[PDB]
């Protein structure tokens, strides 16, 4: 059903050869147990596999080396029981391209204090050699996490979860392709930038195809098919006058499902996971892409405006890291503020495309929509208000020889009155120090307009993201102070400029 | 005529107030002469502009600062007439935008054995004078430009015109706009870039518009104006049987014919200088730009292939650079080879778009079109061979983190063969220390199979367009050994890699 | 036979799904004859194995998973036959374990002029499709080697036979173990070292067992199988009074031949392919290995003196990077200078072992004298002269950071007179540039006085190990001025540091 369902964590245990064929029986014994209740009683994001003993250099060497080739492996566990001397592992953590986790962990929880003696010792010792290996990925300097505690620790199973959703999320991105229809906005600098520097670092790849390719599919879709998705809009949503049946946009309707059934079949057949659109680029479109972007979006689609491959890949990235996590997810661009004593609020909204996976409620479909931007006919579009609560909004900028992920904690709110003369749907926060503070260190900082809004993820999910990808998180929140904020971006510059 | 006549560079005489209003009047007297002599014999790129002189900290400021406002101001060549402390040109220097050479000269050319004395001695000091302003620039790491030689040196002049002919080119470049009709050609890294990084660096622009846009234009051409384009056509062609008037493909002629007015009334109308096609992306036009582009190219345009911006950017600034030169500057690929011991070549040409500046006779304008690319009727063009002698390509990459200009050292050669079964312009050339060894270093040295082929430039005026610009020249030619060329490499990547 | 033999380079053809199915079947045809005819023909050091076309992102990152996962795959060499838009390698070159060369190639080596169109040029199209390929190499900073020649090329099949030498040579020394009988010799700084470095940067393995275990080994060894190798000692050498039966050192003779068997049933159940021993331990040893280190160098084991992981292993690693080359290959130490004007000379030697793989005649074996350094018996030992020609003079040398390569190209000499009373195996060379700018250059770039001495291979073959390893080669030959090498090590400082 779900895209971890593909993805499988191998668990490894380390030890050596030179203790026993018994002490070893032992060994596997416990991580035969201890697999099996985390599969069964842990509900982790996908399974974990035992892989054989990693006892000898070629063996261990031997699973690095199926591990890199199995596609579903999304990455290794290393359970490190006895002492599994460093130096064994040396040339397999040297091929490896494949994320790992150290569980520092003990088969028993207390100690036996009364039947504790040379022979248990020498079984179950990974207080040192856990450390053994610390040192050598240290030393390497790769990046290998590190979780601590008792195997049925309930806080450790969910940190050691939290490591495998990124590991599943590091592999779904190097498959991830994004379609753009047209280029960037013209005289756009955040929105642009070196597509292949990003298939390098990241995986993901952009490329573009013409508007007018689109627009072949769009003009093939028969009337039955566009039909009956405005009868599962009629069941969907609340329709405005003009948007029934004898309403005077009718057709402004029919229009926007056939786009998005031409914009379906197209990303289906071209095997994509995310898109743009732009306004400067709509020759043979009827009107700029609205409903159907949220709709798709929703659907699962990474998403973002004017050509804006980034935050599009990002969008699709955080979604799919948002499996099985409740909360939405979604693109999102900061439209204007209400500055109050006390009060400070940042609206969020786009010209039209917010992904209704954030909404509380079953969305009105208007179209009330003289968008004079892009020079088309009334679009389609959902409008509703954002579920409140806890969330993040991330940007992925260049900065032209590396990235950065800004990612400001915020708190959504209800909006204080109705909104009724905007034709669009909106999010509304309180951004986490403060207005002010908040904005001045996102500007500081770089990056931009554009983010990705989610009230599924969290700053501890983006610290790992980061860190997985090995780039500079700038993180805004309630604990942000600007001295210290400004000096840590120079720190960082130097570190991350090697 | 000219765009070297709308710009113009500053004489500016370092001395100092402190030695005489006399000896001042002697300075003057000096380089009024020897400015008044280079603009009459000099033969140099554009104007020298004798400056009132430097004497004093804030007149070197003033200087400066006035030389900044000033658009037709493309730099200043400085003559240290006297000994003029650093110190009184710091604050200048540390706000000027322009480019600035040392003319290290002196009036008189002999010592004058008998009558040399202190007066001669305190005025005419350029021998240590010189020498403490080449301080300053080294310190400051300004990139400052020497010349030494006797004013009226004709080597001497034509190594000053040669750098005015860069200052020239570098202000221009922060005029140059490129149109780009589409994206880059699907999954190409080479053509692809960082738009930002490149307006900040040269200061050129690329934004792109829909082919929609240049399409609506295309149409509107009357045919009138159509007709009287075609009437130039067979004045300047030599026109195949298919060409004329009752010929199978006379409509694809004036099809042609009507594709360049588009795109010339579009071009000139949005102001730019350079421009890109793709034909991934050719909805609305009857045929891909061929003939219509070669005729833009001749006409001053830049352009390259496939969406490649930077190829296409440095057509144009190689064009300009070139003027009043030797001519023949074009867009070129190298499209195969030819082995044979003691004769490897170079086959250069594209798709169709050859620029016939380069061109020895006076052209045949075949169809003979099918062209399978892009999926449109058949091309117009314009075949011909290439002129014979010493040339350069030139590419222009993008690193990532920064940019490499790569030129090869080139000889062409007429062809040995006719080529009458080959739609298309040829170039033929011997790469110049040998194809193996040429190849090899281009391949290692990253950068690619667009170029910019040029007759008009040679080794010596890239060489000085790194210098104004700051960027790495990796050199192919007869002294070319791979140990050696792997090691600057290395060696360059350390030092431009911060 | 070979060990080349159990190791495979894999031609792999990129182009582009977009052309047609026929125009990739006659990519796939003159592949399969070009692969076919330099299997029969070009008499390459090992086997090349034609994979499936590489046309979408997908199936070469297939390619290279694959690559990776296969123990005979030693590299890949790849022909852009038409032009393989270099994104589709991204994801494959960001995952690629194994070395890559491209061969820039053409099908036919002539150009068709009379015959040459769009069809001949859809297909064939390397002489761009090359560089794009070449651009990405650069861009992520990969080491691709290049070859540029028609396929027929006879200097093409030899420089192409000599990067998968290195490719060979860089798997195999993944699987090298080095066996050590001791410690490295007391307060020594060359031949100690960080051996995790080592077997992290080359892959190789150094791990010490105890004399006290190899001499187990040595007293087990039957009676019957001692004389054996007695009767092969007699049949392969020229036996001295004091060796043969009835002499003096006769017992001397056969518990060399029982410790020779002791040290390779030793090394065979170890697995090991390189091993060294220390003089200040040798317990329970009747005598220093003398002739049986000199007969397992032959061969092929790799070795040095004291505790000399670092140049054993080089001896392995350039014996087994030789294999079916003419040419000698020994283990040596700078013994002693001659001085004389045009006649400088150094005599190579050591303690006792040195490798008959470079003499010339059959050698005498004696036990002719005493050794006094640290241990017992007169040790049996061959004497023999070195072969004349050129070669070169290697070491491997660890400055605490990074490792270094120091490369002399030397001359061997025939010994002006006869060397009675000198008990060991003597080389004689003449320096390149000349003694002391050789031994200065030797001795200023740090490295050492143990060695590789070796005909077999050259500087060639040692710029392309360095490269294949990225590490500095700090070449001392003809061209060799002290100013120019003192700043290179400078140079290479920075750039290898960092």
């Amino acid at each position: 059903m779900t895209i971890f369902d593909n993805y499988e964590v191998w668990f490894v245990i380390g030890s050596q050869h030179l203790y026993g064929p018994e002490t070893l029986r032992q060994v596997t014994q416990h991580a035969e147990h201890v697999v099996n209740a985390l599969n069964t009683e842990a509900k982790l994001p996908c399974k974990l596999v035992l892989k054989p003993l990693g006892t000898t250099p070629d063996e261990i060497t031997a699973i690095c080396r199926d591990a890199n080739y199995d596609d579903p492996c999304a990455g290794l566990v290393v359970w490190l029981h006895t002492f599994s001397p460093a130096k064994m592992w040396i040339n397999g953590l040297t091929m490896l391209n494949k994320p790992l986790l150290q569980f520092h962990t003990q088969f028993n929880a207390a100690l036996p204090w009364d039947s504790i003696d040379m022979d248990f010792m020498n079984l179950n010792q990974t207080a040192h050699g856990g450390r053994e290996f610390g040192f050598i990925g240290a030393r390497m300097r790769q990046q290998h996490a590190v979780v601590t505690g008792h195997w049925q620790d309930k806080q450790a199973h969910e940190r050691i979860g939290s490591w495998m959703r990124q590991a599943v999320s590091k592999q779904d991105t190097r498959h991830l392709k994004v379609c753009r229809f047209g280029d960037n906005m013209r005289e756009v600098a955040v929105t642009d930038g070196d597509k292949v520097a990003a298939q390098i670092k990241f995986g993901f790849s952009v490329n573009t195809w013409a508007v007018g390719d689109l627009v072949q599919v769009v003009n093939s879709i028969s009337d039955g098919d566009v039909n009956a998705l405005v009868d599962e809009y009629e069941s969907c949503y609340t329709m405005t006058p003009a948007t029934q049946i004898h309403g005077e946009k009718r057709q402004n309707v029919l229009e926007a499902a056939r786009i998005e059934l031409g914009m379906k079949r197209f990303l289906e057949q071209g095997g994509f996971h995310a898109f743009t659109t732009t306004f400067e680029d709509l020759h043979g479109l009827k009107q700029l892409p609205g409903l159907a972007v949220q709709r798709l979006m929703q659907q699962g689609y990474g998403f973002a405006g004017e050509g804006d491959w980034k935050t599009a890949a990002l969008l699709r990235i955080m979604k799919v890291m948002s499996t099985g996590l409740q909360g939405g997810t979604s693109f999102m661009e900061d439209y204007t503020y209400h500055f109050e004593k006390g009060n400070d609020l940042v609206l969020g909204s786009h010209m039209l495309e917010v992904c209704p996976s954030i909404a509380v409620e079953e969305k009105p479909i208007l179209d009330v929509q003289h968008l004079g931007i892009g020079g088309k006919d009334d679009p389609a579009r959902l409008i509703f208000n954002t579920q409140t609560g806890p969330a993040i909004v991330a940007s992925l900028i260049d900065l032209g020889d590396r990235y950065r992920l800004l990612v400001n904690c915020i708190d959504t709110v209800k909006t204080p009155h109705s909104l009724p003369k905007l034709p669009v749907a909106n999010a509304l926060w309180k951004a986490q120090p403060d207005l002010p503070t908040a904005s001045e260190a996102w500007i500081l900082a770089g990056g931009a307009h554009h983010t990705v809004f989610s009230h599924a993820l969290n700053l501890n999910d983006m610290r790992q993201f980061a860190e997985m990808h090995d780039i500079e998180i700038t993180v805004i929140d309630n604990d942000t102070r600007l001295p210290a904020f400004k000096d840590a971006l120079r720190w960082n510059e130097v570190y991350y400029g090697f």
